């Protein structure tokens, strides 16, 4: 059926040896098949763009150096633009990505995916060879993503160099050519109903010195907020804030009301919170969360509560631990309000009103 065309799309940077196996092993891979190597490189100091010349004799290898312009995902957005295929693949050189899976992810692509993952972490698959302190830092990292882009929730690693996609999934699509996470600006800017995760074993890096380790995690960062920018998710956060000031005025509003209308100062405490949470409750679903209500309002406000009560016990809990490691007590304050708005912000986004 592979009449189609397959783009393999390799970005590198003095990366040398490997192309003869790595050429060699994606061939007999996709023996037969129709398929082009896209080998995209930034004028490497290092012998190639040229030495993926002269293995075009023996495989079908289209060259490109980049030589005004620079970065990973950049030169993967190059990729798609100069590739012709109808499903693109995009890997390492390096053989940290095998190529005999290759055709697993094009054949989930077949089956009616418009984008398959190579991914280490689901069941099947493997990262040999790592300290389950390095795996977890990088689930830790993953988990960040998978929490603050409600997107991306049920994919489990998304910041795989390891995928397949359709060619529409990104064409007349605009990707951001900054960073290193070019699979996580499709899965939030590309075209697709259906994505799978393939398991496959990243392998150990065979030969040549390493080009990312570690300066990704900062820019990392800096992506993940700029794609919150993009979702709205940083313009619902700043009215669940804004929404957020107006409890605690409100809250206070009524405790002052009820000390002058007989009631006692804690007796007046609680009924006084309550209305404050409801005030919170009726802004951020008519305002904040307007566009993703589902099932009935009690359910929500049931579950808001829930976020109210997770967000003052972090806060309480913070704040002491603050003050035992020695932190000034209205710095102690500051931090402990600031993570139990964070808190109730993810609680409700994920629970209260979930996509
Ligand atoms: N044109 C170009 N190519 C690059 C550049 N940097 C790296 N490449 C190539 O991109 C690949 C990544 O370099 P590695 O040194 O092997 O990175 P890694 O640490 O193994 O990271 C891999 O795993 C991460 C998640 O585990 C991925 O997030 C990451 O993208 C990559 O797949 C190599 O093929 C390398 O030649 C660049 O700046 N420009
Ligand atoms: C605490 C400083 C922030 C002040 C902003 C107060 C709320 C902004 C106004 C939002 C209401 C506008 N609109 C169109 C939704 O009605
Ligand atoms: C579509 C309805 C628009 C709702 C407008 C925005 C509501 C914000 C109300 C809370 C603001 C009160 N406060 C104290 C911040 O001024
Ligand atoms: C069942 C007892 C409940 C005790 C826990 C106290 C709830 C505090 C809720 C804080 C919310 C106040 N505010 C201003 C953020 O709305
Ligand atoms: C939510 C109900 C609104 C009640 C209005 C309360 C008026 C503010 C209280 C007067 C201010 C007195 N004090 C002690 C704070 O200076
Ligand atoms: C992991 C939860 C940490 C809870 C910290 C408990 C607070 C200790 C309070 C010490 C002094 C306050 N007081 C009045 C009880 O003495
Ligand atoms: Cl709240
Ligand atoms: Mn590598």
């Amino acid at each position: 059926f592979q009449s189609m065309k397959v783009s393999v799309i390799i970005p590198t940077y003095n990366e040398r040896e490997n192309l003869e196996e790595l050429f060699s092993r994606i061939d007999n891979a996709l023996q037969g098949l129709n398929y082009e190597i896209v080998v995209v490189d930034d004028d490497s100091p290092d012998r190639t763009w040229e030495k993926a010349q002269e293995l075009s004799s023996k495989y079908p290898v289209k060259v490109i150096r980049r030589t005004k312009e620079k970065g990973l995902s950049s030169a993967v957005i190059r990729g798609f633009k100069e590739a012709s295929g109808d499903v693109f693949v995009v890997m390492d050189a390096d053989l940290q990505h095998p190529p005999e899976v290759i055709p697993k992810l094009i054949e989930a692509i077949k089956n009616g995916s418009d984008i398959a993952i190579g991914s280490r972490y689901v069941k099947g698959g493997k990262v040999e060879n790592w300290p389950f302190y390095r795996k977890l830092i990088s689930k830790g990292a993953i988990m960040v993503g998978r929490i603050a882009l409600p997107k991306i929730r049920d994919i489990k690693d998304p910041v795989s160099g390891f995928f397949a996609l359709r060619k529409e999934v990104v064409e007349g699509v605009e990707l951001n050519p900054i960073g290193f996470k070019i699979l996580m600006e499709i899965l939030i800017k590309g075209k697709y109903s259906k994505v799978v995760e393939v398991p496959f074993t990243f392998g150990i890096r065979a030969r040549g010195e390493s080009k990312l380790k570690g300066k990704t995690i900062f820019e990392y960062l800096r992506h993940i907020y700029r794609l919150m920018k993009w979702e709205g998710e940083i313009d619902r956060i700043v009215k669940f804030s804004i929404v957020g000031l107006s409890g605690i005025l409100v809250n206070e509003g009524f405790l002052w009301l009820f000390v002058n209308l007989g009631i006692p100062k804690e007796i007046a405490v609680i009924p006084a919170v309550e209305l404050s949470i409801l005030n919170n409750f009726f802004w951020n679903d008519i305002w904040t969360f307007k566009d993703i209500r589902r099932g009935s309002i009690f359910s929500r406000l049931l579950k808001f509560h829930i976020a109210a009560l997770s967000g003052a016990v972090v806060n309480f809990i913070v704040y002491w631990i603050l003050l035992f490691l020695g932190i000034h007590y209205l710095i102690a304050n500051l931090v402990g309000i600031v993570l139990s708005f964070g808190v109730r912000y993810v609680i409700n986004r994920h629970v209260t009103w979930a996509t």
